[PDB]
Parts: C-alpha cells; structure tokens; sequence
C-alpha cells in the first residue's frame, strides 16, 4: 500500500550529504533513518543520546501512524536500540523526528554522522472510542 | 479510523480522580494508560514492578489489537519503560489491563497514583494460516 | 482478518517435536516462537543469544509485515526479551527466522529446547513516498 507524505528538510544536508530514508527493495517494510550530526557521538555503555535526523514529517491522515524501531543487526550484536524502545509518531505530527539511541550493552559505540541508525515503518491505527459497560458478551 | 470499544472499570477512582485513557488530539495515534495505585511506587534502577490500570476491555474484533508503548519522554529522559517491552492485547482478552513497568536507567523513580505512564495504540492485525512448500517463489 | 502464508520447515523437528506456531485462539492477535535448539542455552543476566526457530516464512505481499515481540510473562517476570526489542520481519524475506534473546534482568535463564520463547503477529504496513515540501498546511 502506497502514500504520499509531505516531508519538510531542516537540515540542507539531509537529501545531498546524508541521503533521505529510503526502502532497499518494493517488498521492505520500513526504511532506515540516518544520523543528522555535525561530528561522531561516542555513546558509552547504558547511555542515551538524543539524535537528529534533520527532518519532519506530516502523516497527516488520522488512519495512519509511524513507529520507530531499532535495526536487528545493531540491535543484536551491538546493543544499540532506542532508549523509548519504540517511538510513536502521530499524524497530526509536525516537529523533527528525534531518535532516542540507548547502548544497552557492554561495549562503547560510534554513532557516525549519516549512519543508518533506526528504522520507520508506517501502520494503519485505529482510534479507540470507549463504551462503558457493567459487563462483557498474568516459565510461560 | 474510529471503533467503539467495551471498557469495565474495575476500580471506582478510574473515570474518577484516575482519569479514563483519552486522545490528545484528532491526529493522536495512542492513548496515555494511568497508573492505578493507592499510594506512590518508588522504582529503583534496574527494577520492574506491575502497575495495574483499573479497567478492563474488550476489544472483540479478531482483526484488531492493541500495543501498550513506553511514553518517548519518559523512556528517553527518565529511562522508564516496559519490562516487556511492548505489550500486545488479544481481541478476547477480558481481564485487567496491567503495565509491566521497568526503570531502565540509573535514577531511582517514583511512580504517582494517576500519572500517565504508558501509551496504547490499535492496530488492524492478520492471523496466519501457514502453508507448507518445499520452495519459495542476519557496523550495519 | 485471514492470510495464507508460504513456511519452509528448514528442520525436520519443526512440526513434529517442535511445534509449528500456532494461535491459541480465534481471538489471539500473535503466535508463540519455539526456541529450536539442539540442548539447553543458559543465557547469563545481560547476555544476548541467537535462537534459530527452525522456519522460513515467504509474507509475500508487500501490504503486510510482521513484527516479533516479548511474551509478557517471560519479559516481565524473567526479564527474557528481545536484544533488538522487536524484530521487523519484510515481505520479501526468505531466510530463516531468527530470535534475538536478551536477558534484561538479574538471574540467569535456561532457554530450553522446544519453548515458547517469543510471539509475533502480521499487521498492514504501508510504504510511503515523501513529497518534498518547504511548509506543511520533545514527568510527563
Ligand atoms: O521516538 C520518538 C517518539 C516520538 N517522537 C515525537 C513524535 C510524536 O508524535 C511525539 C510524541 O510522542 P509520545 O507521545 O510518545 N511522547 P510524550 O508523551 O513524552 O510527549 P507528548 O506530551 O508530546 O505527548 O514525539 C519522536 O520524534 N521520536
Ligand atoms: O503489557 C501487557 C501485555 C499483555 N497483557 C495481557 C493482555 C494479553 O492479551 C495477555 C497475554 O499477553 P502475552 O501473550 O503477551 N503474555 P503470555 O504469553 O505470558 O501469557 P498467556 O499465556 O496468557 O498467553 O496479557 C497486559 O495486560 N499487559
Ligand atoms: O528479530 C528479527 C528481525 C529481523 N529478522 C530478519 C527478517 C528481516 O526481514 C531481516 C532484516 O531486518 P532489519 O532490517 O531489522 N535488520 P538489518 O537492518 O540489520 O539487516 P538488513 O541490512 O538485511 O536490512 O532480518 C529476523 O529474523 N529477526
Ligand atoms: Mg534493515
Ligand atoms: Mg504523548
Ligand atoms: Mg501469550
């Protein structure tokens, strides 16, 4: 399924020296997002950086909305995730699309400018109206 | 996209001095979840403790679900998260909604009666029927 | 909301000693993962392990992805979760499943042969497009 999004650069970089998300092939579920620094970010073992990517988004339409999720390679084998675990961005969403990077592992990290860091996938959501009732109709 | 949902308070304080869950605004993807406890809950770093929420629901449409969400502030300021993760509702889950609450971080926490602590978000879901074949046609 | 999907046993034990996934009712939004491993892995508190299920899937339709979570006893209680938090799995992904399995807690954990270790369910995705424009129309 296919949608336009309007997409506004904050950063004059972002689109020329780092590239905008983009999907490896037709059959990707989500596209990487880059880090939008001026300089390499050291991140130490069970901190949490906040990173830039230099753009915002305008889903727009109430129906949709977009996680943020870590890479599994980064995930992994280097502990680097996102310090909210998943990030939620609703449609109606207009400032720059910030990602908690979080180390919870045990080696220092490299966060390098441009660097495919986190990942974005779009889901249809629905809206929740609750309806009061006296009754309905936690190894493993 | 817009459901009605059953909800059963289980707690006579939700709706209450605890606020029922609501939508920020009409383009909010998720809604905040409030901790339902008689007094504060001091959470230590490292430690996850189970906040109950004080109501029940019943989402019933096999082709929805709901994922229960960190709030992005308070994963990434304060590293308070799910013990879980993410949370995932069955359509025919009927009991109590409880947040596995887990203090990632290196400050200790105070978790207040009422605060919102956790998001949830409803998402369309498919259920698979697997089909066997011989053939079809894991820095980063 | 019902689909056919394509799954390569890739171990003869994938359906015979080890279960295929199944749903545990017509209500459940996500099926359990089993670990499929020759012998015990005695996963270490703050150690991530690599656990094969033993599958391939062939999601097909670029209108759909899956995502893997934490069971929420096993997350909760055991602090068994997943080292990339949730794995994203692509429509066009022909390779085998596999299950980042990170203890974020206190005590050492068996992983056994056969066990219920993750869960994971198939929810639409939509692919965006960005339209490239220069105005649109971060307690708690
Ligand atoms: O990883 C994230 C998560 C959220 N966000 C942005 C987009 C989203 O619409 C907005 C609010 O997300 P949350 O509701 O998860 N955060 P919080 O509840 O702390 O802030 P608010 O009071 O604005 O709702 O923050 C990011 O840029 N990155
Ligand atoms: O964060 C959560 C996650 C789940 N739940 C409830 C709703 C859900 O339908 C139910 C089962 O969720 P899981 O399948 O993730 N947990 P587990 O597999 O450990 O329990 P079960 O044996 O019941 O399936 O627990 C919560 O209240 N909070
Ligand atoms: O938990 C997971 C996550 C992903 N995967 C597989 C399926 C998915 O389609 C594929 C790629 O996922 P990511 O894009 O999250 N990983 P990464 O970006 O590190 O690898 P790649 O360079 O292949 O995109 O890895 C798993 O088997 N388990
Ligand atoms: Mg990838
Ligand atoms: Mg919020
Ligand atoms: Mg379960």
């Amino acid at each position: 399924m296919m949608k336009k999004i309007d997409v506004k650069i904050l950063d004059p970089r972002v689109g020329k020296e780092f590239p905008l998300p983009t999907y490896a092939t037709s059959g990707s579920a989500g596209l990487d997002l880059r880090a939008c620094l001026n300089d390499a970010v050291e991140l130490a073992p069970g901190d949490t950086t906040l990173v830039p990517t230099g753009l915002a988004i305008h889903i727009a339409d109430p129906s949709l909305a977009a996680m943020m999720l870590p890479r599994s390679g980064l995930g992994h084998k280097h502990g680097i995730v996102l310090g909210n675990l998943v990030g939620l961005i609703d449609s109606d969403y207009q400032g720059q699309l910030m990602i908690s990077v979080w180390n919870r592992g045990q080696d220092s990290f490299t966060i390098q400018p441009g660097e495919r860091i986190a990942q974005m996938i779009f889901v249809p959501v629905v809206q929740a109206e609750f309806n009061l009732v006296e009754d309905f109709d936690f190894r493993q």
